[PDB]
């Protein structure tokens, strides 16, 4: 089997992708965020405390007549830029661009912190990383691709963020039209449970290329490109005017930039993110601040990245027993 389904910018930042999942019988459609950085499918609900419900669309459990509650289970999540969530667990029928899913774990949201109540435009997460990190108790669940990994043509998912525009999950298959070139592969170690690599290098604009080892997570629900704060110092000096900012959290830099692309290295193969990928507009509305979309790792305590890179590219997630990272251009 495959699926293939559009994921679309919550907003005209690309703060964010969500992407259609049919829940339930009959089904209940919302809008996820698919995040290679965590292995939780969780939704808002029937179940939320309504003061956190502010126009998302909820998955109400007991008009499906395939929902299952999972006795005993519960789950709870805190991601690394500060927010959480917290419920129950259901199993019911999940299917996302025609792939069907079985007996998937849903974990219903009784709790959410501000920043999920904030945007209505999120129903909830899908997680694509390995299941060793799925925070259902006592009995840990399987994510959605695990659970369709072996009804799969290819036991293979692809991301296609697209800048300003919609792009493509695809499941099962490798669409050979969607890029450029070649895919190169790199290893992948699952030991902390994320599809962790290492970069060979960067250059910023056109500039010479850095070899130097960057390891990092390959992560569709971080929205920018968090690196060592000396790769980060090096693109920021190339944009006059930019510095870092304790008080916004991070690199600044004035709107009439122009910014120079960023370049990473996957084997002997390179992606170009362009400049324009890298801004992330006013700081606050009306300002001519503007927030740069390539940020210092330091204090996370892993490189992650995040939309920024992975939409300057055709990303394989290759689950195979040993799970490697293909990048393409396109
Ligand atoms: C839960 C993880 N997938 C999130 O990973 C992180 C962690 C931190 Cl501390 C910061 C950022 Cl931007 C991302
Ligand atoms: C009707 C078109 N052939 C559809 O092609 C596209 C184009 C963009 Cl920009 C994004 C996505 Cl998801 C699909």
């Amino acid at each position: 089997s495959t699926g293939s389904a559009t994921t679309t910018p919550i907003d005209s930042l690309d703060d964010a992708y969500i992407t259609p999942v049919q829940i339930g019988t009959p089904a209940q459609t919302l809008n996820l965020d698919f995040d290679t950085g965590s292995s939780d499918l969780w939704v808002f609900s029937s179940e939320t405390t309504a003061s956190e419900v502010d126009g998302q669309t909820i998955y109400t459990p007991s008009k499906s007549t395939t929902a299952k509650l999972l006795s005993g289970a519960t789950w709870s999540i805190s991601y690394g830029d500060g927010s959480s969530s917290s419920g129950d667990v259901y199993t019911d029928t999940v299917s996302v661009g025609g792939l069907t899913v079985t007996g998937q774990a849903v974990e219903s949201a009784k709790k959410v912190s501000s920043s999920f109540t904030e945007d209505s435009t999120i129903d909830g997460l899908l997680g694509l990383a390995f299941s060793t990190l799925n925070t259902v108790s006592p009995t840990q669940q399987k994510t959605f691709f695990d659970n369709a990994k072996a009804s799969l043509d290819s036991p293979v998912f692809t991301a296609d963020l697209g800048y300003h525009a919609p792009g493509t999950y695809n499941f099962g298959f490798i669409d050979t039209t969607a890029y450029t070139g070649s895919i190169t592969y790199t290893a992948v170690s699952t030991k902390q449970g994320f599809w962790e690599w290492t970069s060979t290098g960067y250059a910023v604009g056109s500039g010479t290329f850095k070899s130097t080892s960057i390891d990092g997570i390959a992560d569709t629900g971080t929205t920018l490109l968090y690196l060592p704060a000396t790769v980060v110092s090096a693109y920021w000096a190339q944009v006059s005017g930019a510095k870092s900012s304790s008080s916004v959290g991070g690199y600044v830099f004035p709107c009439s930039a122009t910014l120079p692309s960023f370049t990473f290295g996957v084997g002997s193969a390179r992606i170009v993110i362009p400049g324009d990928y890298i801004d992330f507009g006013p700081i606050s509305t009306g300002s001519s601040s503007c927030f740069g979309g390539i940020q210092s790792s330091a204090g996370i305590g892993i490189n992650i990245f995040g939309d920024v890179a992975l939409k300057a590219a055709f990303v394989v997630f290759n689950g195979a027993t040993t799970p490697t990272l293909g990048f393409a251009s396109k």
